[PDB]
This record gives C-alpha cells, sequence and structure tokens, in this order.
C-alpha cells in the first residue's frame, strides 16, 4: 500500500482519492418526511395500506434511511408526507462541504418512480444551483426544456429532459451518469468543462410530480400520492485535482485534500509558497505537473512566477527571487551585489559567497571590485586584487598619488 | 648675435653676461673727500704742493674721480681728506644693487698705495659685511690675521692677509683676485662655495694705515697725509648661474637676469611656475639643467615636484599635478577617474577624453563602467558597453529583473 502520488524513485506521480458514494452515511436533507402527525399510507386489486408513524420506530420511514445499508432483505426507506397536490415539488438535498467529481447520482424507489423530477447541484456550497439532470414525460410543459436535446462538443453542459425513467410501479431505480452522452468524456483528463460539468459541493434532487381522472378526475389527492425511496447513491471522487491521495479533515473539521505535489488549497488548486517556478497545472495522467520550488541559492525568503519567463523558456521555468539578502542580486540570486564580488571559494549557496571591497586606498584607482573576480582598477605600477603591493619591478615611493614607479635599467 | 641660451637646433644652452667693470660709472660712496673745505696738499727733495678746492672744478678730486675714465693722459684721481690721525679707516662702498660673481677687484693711486687696506663684500645688500682680501705688513696686529695663511681645500673661504701690496710711493695699483689661490678654482664651474665666494651684492675697501718718526715721531699728522685713488674697478658678471645672457632693469629699476630656460627669480635660482617636472640645479658648460614642465595632459593649472619621484626614476621626472579638473585623476591626470572611462575616440589632451557612464538600468548589474573601456557588469544575457542590448540567442523579456532570456532548441 505505498505512496500513490510518489511513484518509484520517489518521484512525482498522479493520485487521486478512492472512489466512493460520497451519499452513504450522510444526513439528507428532506422537505417532506411522513410520520408527523401518523397516518396510514395505501400502497397499489392492490390496497394494503400501513402505519407511517414517526415516533413508533418499527413504522417510520425518516431520511436517515434514505443513505443508510440497504439489502433487498430487511430493506429500509424513507417515505415523504402523504396526500401531496400537484404544484409539489419534493426535494432532497446532501451537503458534501467539499467539491467532489461525481460520476453518477441513483435512487432506488419503494414507491413508483416519479413522472417527473430533476437533479441539481450546488458548486458554491448552497447559495446556488444548477440543472444536472431532467426527467419527465412532458419535458417542454414541466421544466421547459427540450426532450432529449442532443450535446454538441459545445453546450455539452446541458441539463438534458427525457422519458428514460418512464418505462416499475412496485419500485426500482433511476440513475444518472454525468459523463455520459458528453461527446469529450474521451479524454475527460485533459477536458476543461467536463472536469467543471462534474464538480459539485452539494447534491439536490427534486420530484415534482406524481404518477397518477379515470376513477376521479385530476384534483384532489389520495392516501397512494407520496414518495419513498430506499438507498440515494451520488458516486464520485473528492475533488483534489489528481494532486492528492484522500481528503480528510483539516482543523475544524472542513474535509479538504491532503494535498501533495508541493500544492496547496482545498482542491490543491495552487502551487505551495516559494514553489512556483512553475505554473500550477491540474495533473493528467501523462505528467504529474508538481509545483516545483523556484531556486534563490539560498538567499530569499519569498519567491514570485512570472508566465512570460516561463513562456520565453522552453516551457522550463519562470520563477522569480525576492529581496536577495546575502549582498546577493539576480533574478535567482545568482550574482554578487555591486560592492561586492564572489568569494570563490565559499560556493553560491552559502550565507558568505558575496565578499566586500576593502579595497587599497592609494592602491587602487577606484572603490567598486569586479563583480566577480574582486579585482580593483590598479594604478599604473600596482598589482594585486587589492592593487596592494607594486608590480615586479617598480619601487614602493611615500607617494598616496603614485606608489610603485618604475625601475628603469 | 644669435641667442646664447639658445642652442642650435632651438635646444638649451647655457648662457651668461657680458663680463664687465661693475663698478664702472656706478656712484661710490667715500667717507672722506678734499676739498671741504679747501686745503693744500703735499705730494712727496719733493715738496710740491698743490690746491684741492671742492667747490674749485678743475682743482677738487671727488668721488667720482674713482670710476670714470682713466687715461694716464689728463688722467683724473679722487682724493680722501687730509692730515688723518692713525686710527682712521677711510673707506669706499659701491652697492650694486644685485648679485654678482666677481674675479677680481683693482685700485690704481696717485698717492703711496695703503700700508694697511682690507676688502669686504656684502652679500646681502648692505646690513653685514664680510672679510675679502687683506693687504697689510704687520697682519697680526692690524687685522689680527696669520701672514700669508695657507688655504686648504677646506677653509677656501678665507681672506688671507699679505704683504703683497709692500714693494711705488709715485702712484701704483694693487689688484685682488678671488679665484686666484683656491684649490677649486679648477673647475668652478661645478663648485658649490667658490660659487659662493665670488658673489658679491656691494664691495667696500678700507684703508687704515698710510705709508710713513726720523723727522718727528709718530703722533701728529702733516699735509701728505691722506689717500688718492685714480681708477676703482670689480671685475665680473652679473649672478645669473647661467641661466640668462644679460641683466636689465625691471620694473622699477631694479636691475634683475632676463631668466631664460624656464627659471626665475632675480638671480635666476629657482624653476617658472609649472616648470617643477626636475629641481633646479645650477646650469653647468655640460648640461644646461633648464626646468622642465610637469606633464598633467592639460588637465590640471598647478603643478608640484616630489623628489623621491625623482630620486626613484633615474632622476629623469618628479613632477605631479593639481586638481585634474576634467575628471581626470592621475599624477599626470592620465587616467579617468571611477564613474568615468577613456573616450578613446578623443585624444587624452583633448578637454573631453573622460566620458561619463550612463549605463543601462535594466541590462546592466552595475552603476560604474570600466575605466578604460567602459564596459558595465552585463546580466547573464546582455550584452553591450552599456549593456543595452541583449546578446544573440536570448529573447528581451519586459522584465527589469532579467530580460534577454535563453531560447533553447
Ligand atoms: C420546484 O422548484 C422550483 C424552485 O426551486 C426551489 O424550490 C424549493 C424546493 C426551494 O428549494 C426554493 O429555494 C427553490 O426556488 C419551483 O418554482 C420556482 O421557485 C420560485 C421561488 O423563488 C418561484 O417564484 C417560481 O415559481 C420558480 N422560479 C423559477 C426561477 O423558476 C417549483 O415549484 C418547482 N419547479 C418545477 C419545475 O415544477
Ligand atoms: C676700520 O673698521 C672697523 C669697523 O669697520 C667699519 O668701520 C666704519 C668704516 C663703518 O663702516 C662701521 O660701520 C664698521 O664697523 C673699525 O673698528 C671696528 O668698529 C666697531 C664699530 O662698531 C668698533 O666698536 C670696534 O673697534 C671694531 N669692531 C670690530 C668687530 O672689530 C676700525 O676703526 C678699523 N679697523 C681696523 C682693523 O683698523
Ligand atoms: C569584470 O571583469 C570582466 C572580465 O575582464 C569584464 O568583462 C570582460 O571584459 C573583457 C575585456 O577584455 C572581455 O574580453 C570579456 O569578454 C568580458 N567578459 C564578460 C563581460 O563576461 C567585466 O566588465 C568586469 N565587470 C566588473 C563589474 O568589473
Ligand atoms: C577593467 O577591465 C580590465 C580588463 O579586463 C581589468 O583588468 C584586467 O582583468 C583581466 C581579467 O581576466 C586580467 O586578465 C588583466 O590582466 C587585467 N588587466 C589590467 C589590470 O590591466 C580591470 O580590473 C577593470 N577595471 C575597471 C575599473 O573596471
Ligand atoms: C399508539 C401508541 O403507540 N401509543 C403510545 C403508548 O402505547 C405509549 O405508552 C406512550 C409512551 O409515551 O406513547 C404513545
Ligand atoms: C678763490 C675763489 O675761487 N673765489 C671765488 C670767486 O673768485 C668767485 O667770484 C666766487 C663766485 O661765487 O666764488 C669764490
Ligand atoms: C405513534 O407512536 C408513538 C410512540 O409509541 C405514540 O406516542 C403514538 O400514539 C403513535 N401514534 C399512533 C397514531 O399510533
Ligand atoms: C674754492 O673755489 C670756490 C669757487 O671758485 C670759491 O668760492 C672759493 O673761494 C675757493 N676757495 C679757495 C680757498 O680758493
Ligand atoms: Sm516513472
Ligand atoms: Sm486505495
Ligand atoms: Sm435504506
Ligand atoms: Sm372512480
Ligand atoms: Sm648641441
Ligand atoms: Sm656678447
Ligand atoms: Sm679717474
Ligand atoms: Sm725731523
Amino acid at each position: 500500500q505505498p505512496d500513490p502520488c510518489s511513484d518509484e524513485n520517489g518521484h512525482p506521480r498522479r493520485c487521486i482519492p478512492d472512489f466512493v458514494n460520497a451519499a452513504f452515511g450522510k444526513d439528507v436533507r428532506v422537505s417532506s418526511t411522513c410520520g408527523r402527525p401518523p397516518a396510514r399510507y395505501c400502497v397499489v386489486r392492490l390496497r394494503s395500506c400501513h402505519l407511517c408513524n414517526s415516533s413508533d420506530p418499527k413504522k417510520a420511514h425518516p431520511p436517515a434511511f434514505l443513505t443508510d445499508l440497504n439489502n433487498p432483505h430487511n430493506l429500509t426507506c424513507w417515505q415523504s408526507e402523504n396526500y401531496l397536490q400537484f404544484p409539489h415539488n419534493v426535494t432532497l438535498t446532501l451537503s458534501l462541504g467539499k467539491k467532489f467529481e461525481v460520476t453518477y447520482v441513483s435512487l432506488q424507489f419503494c414507491s413508483p418512480r416519479p413522472e417527473s423530477m430533476a437533479i441539481y447541484k450546488s458548486m458554491d456550497y448552497g447559495r446556488t444551483w444548477v440543472p444536472f439532470q431532467f426527467y419527465s414525460t412532458q419535458c417542454r410543459k414541466m421544466y421547459n426544456r427540450p426532450h432529449r436535446a442532443p450535446i454538441t462538443k459545445q453546450n455539452e453542459q446541458e441539463a438534458v429532459c427525457t422519458d428514460s425513467h418512464t418505462d416499475p410501479l412496485s419500485g426500482g431505480l433511476i440513475a444518472f451518469s454525468t459523463l455520459d452522452g458528453r461527446p469529450s468524456a474521451h479524454d475527460f483528463d485533459n477536458s476543461p468543462v467536463l472536469q467543471d460539468w462534474v464538480t459539485a459541493t452539494d447534491i439536490r434532487v427534486a420530484f415534482s410530480r406524481l404518477h397518477t381522472e379515470n376513477e376521479d378526475d385530476s384534483e384532489l389527492a389520495r392516501d397512494s400520492y407520496y414518495y419513498a425511496v430506499s438507498d440515494l447513491q451520488v458516486g464520485g471522487r473528492c475533488k483534489c485535482n489528481g494532486h492528492a491521495a484522500r481528503c480528510v479533515r483539516d482543523r475544524d473539521d472542513s474535509l479538504v485534500c491532503d494535498c501533495r505535489h508541493n500544492t496547496a488549497g482545498p482542491e490543491c488548486d495552487r502551487c505551495k509558497p516559494f514553489h512556483y517556478d512553475r505554473p500550477w497545472q491540474r495533473a493528467t495522467a501523462r505528467e504529474a505537473n508538481e509545483c516545483v520550488a523556484c531556486n534563490c541559492n539560498l538567499h530569499a525568503r519569498r519567491c514570485r512566477f512570472n508566465m512570460e519567463l516561463y513562456k520565453l523558456s522552453g516551457r522550463k521555468s519562470g520563477g522569480v527571487c525576492l529581496n536577495c539578502r546575502h549582498n546577493t542580486a539576480g533574478r535567482h540570486c545568482h550574482y554578487c551585489k555591486e560592492g561586492f564580488y564572489r568569494d570563490m571559494g565559499k560556493p553560491i549557496t552559502h550565507r558568505k559567497a558575496c565578499k566586500a571591497c576593502d579595497c587599497h586606498p592609494v592602491g587602487a584607482a577606484g572603490k567598486t571590485c569586479n563583480q566577480t573576480t574582486g579585482q580593483c582598477p590598479c594604478k599604473d605600477g600596482v598589482t594585486g586584487i587589492t592593487c596592494n603591493r607594486c608590480a615586479k619591478g617598480y619601487q614602493q615611493s611615500r607617494s598616496p598619488i603614485a606608489p610603485c614607479i618604475k625601475i628603469p635599467v
């Protein structure tokens, strides 16, 4: 069970959390639940009505039932409140509290499937919602949607209406594939819009009309106007952009990717401090697109990225250093500032590879060193890096203006 | 009659003024002169006394007579006042008002030569005097001097006493050679002390006892106790140290060498402004020892000499420049100061052969040029003297930190 982000040889490798039913176990918020106050429900010569009493445990159908274990034997099932009018839309809302890549959303009913329902998603933690899938026989009437609309390479963030659900009365499932039907699911791994389509922080499914005049017209309701669902599932992985092997509870229970590849953020959607030599790209299966640290030769704490710099190279590197501290300067603090010179004995990384100009006042003709070698501008007859000694064939005078005069012969 | 200081080829040549009788024509100052009031003088069986009357022109003997033309015929002669006691010293003082190199001092008497006289000189324009020559029979008694003292190579600034004058009564000369007798007159041209010995700004000759008991003891005087001199001469040249062809009247009649060889002063005893590359030596017959101008490549008005500098070379040059003005510096203002660089197009002498560092702010890694070539410290990929253009194989970025990034291939 090795590190999935760490390739063999300690290298980077794209990594994504286990695929899960994110709904499982989690508490779902339903607009209507039978049992409060207790009331009998007929179950349709099929009329065998039983009691839904919320208090009475063995005869209750709470929303908890929606998500717990479902085995055909001793199966368990939530049930909406009864005698629904027509205008109704009964809603189940699920809040993951983290961005997810959802592959499917599936419900299994104990009641007959709705004639109209609609799946929604929140990308924004519950403030606004988006059409995900529509199900109805009368598409244009109920949801104002073309029936079985086509999905071009454009307009493939389209939430379609379909009669697929209409096929049953004793129960049965209706499941929604997010990727199915889209043209660009060939290579989702590098699809910018399908990677956005399959993202949700909350999920909401809203039944809006039941499967019913022959007896008595179309108006008032009866014991059998209710919905029941046994198992809700949203299948998908935690949204980590491939830079994390799992999600996990942060400080203060805000579930978040355990980020890797020198990425940070809740979705690993960015690079980690001082790791800005390369732009944050989402990890594909080909290149793990980790965040490589800029290089400052140990003379800068902070760092910055320039995209031109990246583009101007072979898309190799674009990092930049800030306030080079040890009398260094340059993009990478690579060279020694004016007024100093590269101490060649120390290595550039060393705190003190930049040494100062204690050049000779009389000897040298200037104050500033060569910024590599240290050589000061020697007066005509003086030699040395400091210009602190007369060339051979010259004699030291007491004069500051000119020491080291020519001996002739 | 060409320039004697200017050798053929316009070169330097030692030059000295015409040799002269400096006393000639000049007014002499005598302590005693007969004629005021008129009195008869006996001239010694020789007693043929005539009249000295200062007013009476044809019978006067003023000091003017001492120096004017002297031809044996119609000769002319000054005469001291008469009836001199013994203590007397009668003095003739001559003031040249300029330093001279005197070869001889000669007097010709109409009276009998003194038994004691003494020649003196002033080197200091009349304040103090120095023994030059002594003449007496009683040397130790009169002048307190050894008779015919010898003249070593040392102690050859000695003023000797001699009986040379004693050999006559009707007249006759007594002349004094300054150089005669000295050992170092072989090469006076390069003798430091004989060149000093023969120097005088004033000359004074003092008769102190006459050439007389057989008749009447030794006490009171008679008509014939007087001195008379016909021609006084001091022979010599104007003291120019060989750097001037003649002396001549300055502003305000202060006679002075017309100095040459880039020398100045009254005696040409020094070098002329900004001509201090070589110490002032007196011109010998071998080397004219002119004053060579120091070199400042036209960037300094003033200049100075260092003797160490001269000694440190092959006694070649020792000049130094002051406040190099055109952003130059150095002994000769030879190089360009820091913050500038030698404009190689102009010649060093040009006002503007020092050009400034308008180096590139982004391109170059420093503010200061090479002080010869101008090259600034180029950042890694930039080329140019200003570092104002990217090297080939590099692409200009908008970044100040690093423009001119590597194109790879
Ligand atoms: C069911 O849904 C829509 C609205 O969706 C939600 O309904 C509730 C379950 C609750 O979640 C609300 O916050 C949502 O608005 C119903 O009709 C719409 O709701 C607005 C309420 O602001 C109402 O004014 C309009 O009739 C509708 N607005 C828009 C923009 O369409 C409706 O009852 C059901 N929908 C269908 C298609 O039957
Ligand atoms: C003649 O000379 C000396 C002094 O020389 C000068 O005498 C005058 C002509 C006048 O020029 C003075 O200014 C000079 O001093 C006579 O004796 C000396 O003179 C000083 C006077 O200050 C006197 O006190 C001393 O006797 C002498 N001083 C010294 C230092 O010797 C003297 O009359 C004559 N000399 C001889 C040798 O006979
Ligand atoms: C430091 O010295 C270097 C090396 O001399 C300077 O750059 C060189 O100048 C020579 C001059 O002959 C050229 O031949 C080289 O091509 C240059 N090499 C480079 C620019 O890498 C440089 O200008 C000096 N810099 C400082 C700050 O003194
Ligand atoms: C100006 O540049 C010169 C020439 O590069 C510097 O002196 C030379 O440095 C090189 C380095 O490779 C040596 O090989 C030469 O021997 C040096 N020549 C000299 C000293 O004459 C000099 O230090 C620089 N001066 C300034 C003011 O920038
Ligand atoms: C529902 O069950 C609770 C708990 O036993 C009880 O209080 C209530 O009476 C029941 N209601 C009916 C209608 O049986
Ligand atoms: C000297 O000459 C002047 C001018 O002739 C005269 O005044 C004076 O009397 C003369 N003295 C004697 C003593 O002859
Ligand atoms: Sm590998
Ligand atoms: Sm696993
Ligand atoms: Sm269940
Ligand atoms: Sm009926
Ligand atoms: Sm010649
Ligand atoms: Sm001549
Ligand atoms: Sm005469
Ligand atoms: Sm007698």
